[PDB]
């Protein structure tokens, strides 16, 4: 159907579960979905669709930074009819109150990307999660009763940032963690009038190097509630 | 105390509600507001501390634009040790689907300004409403039964905005509406550790010109009850 | 007449005189002006139109920041057919040769807002003071004998500037002080085929901390001179 | 050894091969590789090292996109010592005289990302192929007497690009087709005082849509035969 | 004594006239100097040094464009304790009202160059003429009653203008002429306290093609006579 | 014919050596060239033509900066019908490895300038030297013999640079010398569907002050030689 995906109009969910990792992708398909099938391996990008308590969900991997899930997402939306993605990682603390292991439900998402400048007329893009998709990650975590941190996040185009000053300068203005998807895929939903969030679980902190499953667990059980609830 | 307040630490509030027109400010502490006394009125900012059900509450003008917001609110979060402000007032429709007198709740602002960028070594931050805010905002929204537009804002330092190309490419965004304020406001809460947040009641349609009372009393109504809750 | 002005085409004279506090705008008009009428009250800005020496002027207030000014000055040049406007204020002296009470008239202001960059095709556009005002404000300023520094000034987007460096920065190159409106107003006039132009008086040095009625009452004499000339 | 590689010093040759499709680099291990082993599958990345004509030569996929690529070219050359990167992938052509089919090495890159302005202190730095690598590129086309066009590549950060004029722009300039990864990995290599090259078959024109296995054959060939001139 | 310049200190008059054509700068000292002496021709630029009405006066090429302007005026207050530098040259009509032939005086000169960004921590620099220096010229032009206009003039970094919308848009804005050193030769005056001015005669009209000798012969006794008076 | 060259079609051979020193031009065209005639003087440039091994070649000046060499390289391309431009020059080292009298033929050359921004629609355009005239001009340096380094040159606006940390930043990335034209010259060729390339040899290192005949002559035969390769 596409060049990144074989896929026809209808393998898909109308809500999707998306994560960096392809193997992760796989993973969360055959652990937390019921008759899950591969929908879409090009790129090996492990595609799949099956249903959680009854109900249709897809999982699939989106490669590392904004460029690579902006293909993605915009191909979902576009010619797959997606509704929703929720995007499922990983990330780096930033906030000296954040710690490794703590879940994290971005609000928004600032970038070092020009990405946004290049569509928004070289203006200041706000890239929001949308906040029917946030109220559903923390409704989802206040039911199952897990801690939760929500705020902003940073997309940075550099996992190996020369700018060493950054860090402290997020810190001062709080942003919770950094991961390198978000701030492209948020824009996008709002394009095409559909929905997108984020959920983290920090797998370590970048201002001081500091059991990783229950993290990840959890935020899994929170992310599937959550895409329930939509 | 300061360049622009003249009043003293524990005059104000710990929450403020502020809106561009000094007048309206004026107003509504003779409105709604219980024993309201005036705390501060230079260049006739019209800053005054009175009680709502009890509970002490302060509103004062902001001038319009983001440099003048961002005189007034670093000072309050600064020095007044001020911990939440609201942002009320009126805002110009964008969106298609958003018309006049509809009550619009700012997740985020984008914004055509510098200033973000000057602050944030020119990278893309995303002026983001607090969380806390927003969600008081909108229960009591939901609580009160009063419909109210929930999304994207854009605050731009042109009133008469020459790049005529602008108000359409927002439309396909869905920011709903514009005003000249929160884009400032929300990063300076994050940086003093703060709260901020924004409900405006559209005025008129930038992309096609279209009571207006219980619709700014409605507006009134969600914004101090938020405020309590706060 | 405008959404932020009451009056109608003919209540304002040619020649207006602007400051950002509307208080000193009001009281402007009972201390220099004869039978000073209030033509515009809208957000409490204080416009008021009388007559120096018989000839018809007009006092108003701009608010705060590039953009406050932008909406007044372009509103006033496009609608009420105003010819001339002088910005009557205060600023920060820059510049170690310049001190507390000092005179400045603006030969020209440079700036940190994006607001000459989005009108100027993202080039570098001069916010250059008209020539006749200069020089009738100069002129003004040798027949009181009157002295008075003439050089550039700097119209800031924020007032608390996080780059505490360009302070220095400014003084190598000789800004004579820093104020927040100058820039944004002198390309309005450009376009509309009008004038304007700027003196301000110094009440604080930002370099370093340092009566007050005697330098403002003379710079007044200046503007009002300045502007009979005209 | 690092967060996305699981292989140590002395896994990977000191030239590798990458592109985009890890089923690519699996295809291409299996294919031209005498004894494969796969030393690296974080992220089922698929990082192979064998041997070509008896040398030692690693190859392993990089993702999509400026960002990606940039995280395992640094690792390559900064932990695994890696002295040589010849990127090998499909491209999009741009200029009207390139043909879907045609083989492609660059010289250097072009970008719309803001990567190599945020190293380069917000200048233009021109992601240029290393000299050698291009010469080894070229001189094992013309020993294997294979077709190859020389010249200016595109590394874009969106594959859905909404400047729509950006490509007739770029044909007047005769970039020859679009990627979007050696904008990223060039300034890398300079930065670690190693070597890279880029080497692209073109899939498709974007001007004008309009077997494919020979191309990729011929392009494999001549980049397998120039690792050895290195 | 610089790499630009084999004169030494004392060898240039306190007061320097400029023009890129060297050849025109040897002219003019044979024209209008006394006992004119060659002190630098590095490169061919004809830097002479006489006398006019008995007091010292250099003149001396300085090519086109900003960084060659940039280059000589820098060295002249820097190096050789030189004054004030008067540009003298010819200049591409803008605005509809200016013809060929006519002269202007520039109060100060935009630019789409990126040099006074770098130097101004990317803020806008308003590359304005010297006070003195523009009233020097004004009052020469009165004095020898030599119709001349006073204006904003600007600098482009490309004679050959891709941009073919932005002579429009200067129009709007009232510039009046365009030639390529202004910008640059400014702010080089006010970081070394020094003075500098330009003055041009109009060769031509760029938004539509339009004895020259007169002209020139005025340009150059306003900026003769206004050297002695400086 | 144009208004900087009063030569006209047919008088500049289709290969065109130049440098920045008029002199320069003139000492080279006395120097290597066999009954050249001055084919253009408009400003002084220089402009021969004449013949070395009995072809037609011609040699002029292009002042200092991008501006300048822009101006005089699109003329020759456009109206004279030239078809290879040679830089010919010196330059100032940058990195370590690079000594004084060393002799450079570029790549590539980045800049601070802003045009080519200007002409690529803010994008990263990699100012890249034509294929064809680095691998002759490498060639005539491995048929004569003559050690030359190939790699990154840079062209500065501002020959005294304010940032003084951009030195080592250019020694990181290992960027050969620094000029003032390559980076303006090289997109202008690609525009013109024409060829540019650049050789220097370096009379100074910037990041530490260290027979520059040979240098310069062995520089000119390499120039000279590739130009009848071409
Ligand atoms: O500290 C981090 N910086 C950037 N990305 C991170 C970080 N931690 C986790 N990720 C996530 O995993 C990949 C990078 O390894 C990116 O995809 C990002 O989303
Ligand atoms: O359409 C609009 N554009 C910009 N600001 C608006 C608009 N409508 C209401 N406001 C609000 O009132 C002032 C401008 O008149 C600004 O303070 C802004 O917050
Ligand atoms: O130091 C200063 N920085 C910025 N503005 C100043 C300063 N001093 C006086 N003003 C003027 O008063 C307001 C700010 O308080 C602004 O309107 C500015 O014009
Ligand atoms: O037309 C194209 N635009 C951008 N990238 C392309 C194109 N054709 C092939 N690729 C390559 O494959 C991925 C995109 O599908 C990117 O990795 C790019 O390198
Ligand atoms: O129309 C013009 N654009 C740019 N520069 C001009 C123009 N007319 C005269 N000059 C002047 O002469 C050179 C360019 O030929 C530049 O030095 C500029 O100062
Ligand atoms: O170190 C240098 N920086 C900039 N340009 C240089 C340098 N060395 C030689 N040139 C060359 O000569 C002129 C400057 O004097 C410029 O034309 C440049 O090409």
């Amino acid at each position: 159907a596409t060049p990144h995906n074989s896929a026809q109009v209808g393998d898909f969910a109308e809500t999707v579960l998306m994560c960096g990792d392809p193997l992760r992708a796989k993973l969360i398909a055959e652990t937390y979905l019921e008759n899950p099938k591969l929908v879409n391996n090009v790129r090996g990008i492990q595609g799949y669709t099956g249903t959680y308590k009854g109900k249709p969900i897809s999982v699939m991997g989106h490669g590392m930074g904004l460029p690579s899930i902006c293909i993605y997402a915009e191909e979902l939306y576009s010619t797959y009819k997606v509704k929703t993605i929720i995007r499922v990682g990983t990330c780096g603390a930033i906030d000296m109150d954040i710690h490794t292991r703590d879940i994290v439900i971005f609000t928004s998402a600032g970038t070092n990307s020009k990405i946004n400048r290049i569509r928004f007329m070289d203006h200041d893009y706000p890239a929001t999660a949308s906040f029917d998709v946030v109220c559903a990650l923390v409704d989802a975590a206040k039911e199952l009763n897990i801690p939760a941190k929500v705020g902003k996040g940073f997309s940075t185009d550099l996992f190996y940032n020369p700018q060493t000053e950054l860090a402290q300068l997020m810190n001062k203005f709080h942003f919770l963690a950094v991961e390198m998807e978000s701030a492209g895929l948020f824009p996008i939903a709002d394009l095409y009038g559909a929905r997108a969030g984020c959920i983290c679980t920090v797998s370590d902190h970048i201002l001081h190097h500091e059991e990783r499953q229950n993290s990840f667990q959890n935020m899994m059980k929170i992310a599937l509630e959550a895409a329930i609830k939509l």
